[PDB]
């Protein structure tokens, strides 16, 4: 595994121990063979339980997720999937890395997918080792892996509006329950209909991640409500994962903007990881996976595969050469490699855009290569009428910098920017110039 030139695929059913068997493993070997190594979590949850399953072994945590006083002479860091292609899109060295593990190497947000092309690209040129750790790696077609016990799989009807009768499977159960929706307002909507039948519940969802999933630990709960997110490690001691199978797919249309389709089908690798929260005590067999749908290959034009070539194009290799996607994933998009490229001023902006401004990798890209600056926010309020965003039936307002009162019309509508309350509200406070 860890001799040049090679990426292996560590692909172990959910539960078969990759994260506190196998991955300390591989650290003392990588310590014990002087390889520069980064170990890459997908979320700050799952740094805080490598931490755990690695006490003692010289790690380097860049993450404040974990509270340790360092030595000043590890040779492994631990960073975030995000971290570590933040870091390369800034000025900033980041070292290259002899070994470069990734944990939940399936992950399909833009900035991991840009990660395994790096890191891959670096494979494919003979400079590097890497493991990429995942139950379901890009193309598989298994939504029912093994698991530590059996599971009863069972296809069925599964809500996604509140009910008022045609669901008693649902409440009539005295165990803890995972249930997975395909956006955070449905999921608001069943939970909003279960907490008034009498049920604890916590939601989860990508900006609450941290907070919340403390909760599931912390106090008793009947109900989990969660987004794809939990799809990323997400650990619960639960008995019923109830399943949609449905999930939200950003989409470019026509290359002017994004909308976010569906709901549609999950990917079999997603509708995997749904399943793999529960049968991972092989002590306790029977835990039950009620599914509502089918799987189908719905990451083929998603727009997190155009945003990683958005990334990986603005990344430094060598000279003039660019990083390609990991090889089965890069049909999922029809990218031309280096036609995002942009030049030194216009990519400090695109860069800032994302980092502070926290706008989608698309809409910050739409906005640096047009040659505007990070602080002129004109362009939130020159777009045409269908570009309105409206909250509550109403077209959304803000007063600008200037003290003026204006309607949000984005001249590019990402429909990521005002998919709930937190996201609108969020993009309100930067049309503002409040950050
Ligand atoms: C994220 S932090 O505040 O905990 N600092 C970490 C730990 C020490 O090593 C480094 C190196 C570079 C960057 C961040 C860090």
């Amino acid at each position: 595994m860890l001799k040049k030139k090679q990426l292996t695929v560590l692909d172990l059913h959910p539960g078969a121990g990759k994260t506190r068997r196998v991955l300390p493993e591989i650290v003392r070997e990588a310590i014990k063979k002087r390889l520069r190594t980064v170990i890459l979590a997908p979320t700050r949850v799952v740094a805080a339980e490598m931490e755990e399953a690695l006490r003692g072994l010289p790690v380097r945590y860049m993450t404040t997720a974990v509270n340790v006083t360092h030595s000043g002479t590890e040779i492994v860091d631990l960073m975030c999937h995000a971290t570590f292609t933040s870091r390369l899109l800034q000025p900033i060295r980041v070292p290259n890395y002899n070994l470069n593990i990734m944990d939940e190497a399936h992950f399909t947000d833009p900035s991991s997918i840009a990660a395994r092309g790096y890191i891959s690209t670096r494979v494919e040129m003979g400079e590097a080792a890497a493991i990429f750790m995942t139950a379901t790696p890009p193309g598989t077609r298994d939504a029912f892996p093994d698991s530590n016990s059996p599971i009863m799989d069972t296809e069925v009807e599964v809500p996604e509006r509140a009910w008022s009768s045609g669901f008693d499977w649902v409440t009539d159960h005295s165990g803890k329950t995972v249930w997975f929706v395909p956006s955070v307002r449905n999921g608001n909507e069943i939970a909003a209909c279960l907490t008034k039948a009498g049920k604890r519940v916590i939601q989860l969802s990508r900006k609450t991640f941290e907070t919340e999933f403390q909760k599931t630990k912390n106090q008793e709960w009947d109900f989990v409500i969660t987004t794809d997110i939990s799809e990323m490690g997400a650990n619960f001691k639960a008995d019923r994962v109830i399943d949609s199978r449905r999930c939200l797919k950003p989409v470019i249309l026509d290359g002017e903007r994004v909308i976010l389709a569906g709901p549609m089908p999950v990917t079999h690798a997603s509708a995997a990881q749904r399943r793999g929260r529960i049968g991972r005590n092989p002590n306790k067999p029977g835990d039950e996976y009620m599914y509502g749908g089918g799987c189908a290959e719905t990451d083929e034009g998603h727009a997190h595969w155009l945003e990683a070539r958005m990334l990986l194009d603005n990344i430094y290799l060598q000279d003039g050469l660019i990083a390609s996607l990991y090889r089965p994933e890069a049909d999922k998009v029809a990218a031309i490699e280096g036609e995002f490229k942009l030049r030194t001023e216009q990519r400090k902006t695109f860069v800032e855009l994302m980092k502070r401004g926290d706008l989608p990798v698309w809409l910050a890209y739409q906005v640096a290569s047009a040659g505007i600056t990070y602080t002129d926010r004109r362009w939130c309020f020159d777009g045409t009428t269908n570009n309105t965003i409206m909250e509550d039936s109403v077209p959304a307002e803000v007063w600008t910098k200037y003290g003026e009162k204006r309607v949000l019309k984005p001249r590019w509508m990402d429909a990521r920017v005002c998919s709930d309350h937190a996201a609108l509200k969020s993009f309100k406070e930067f049309a503002a110039g409040k950050r």
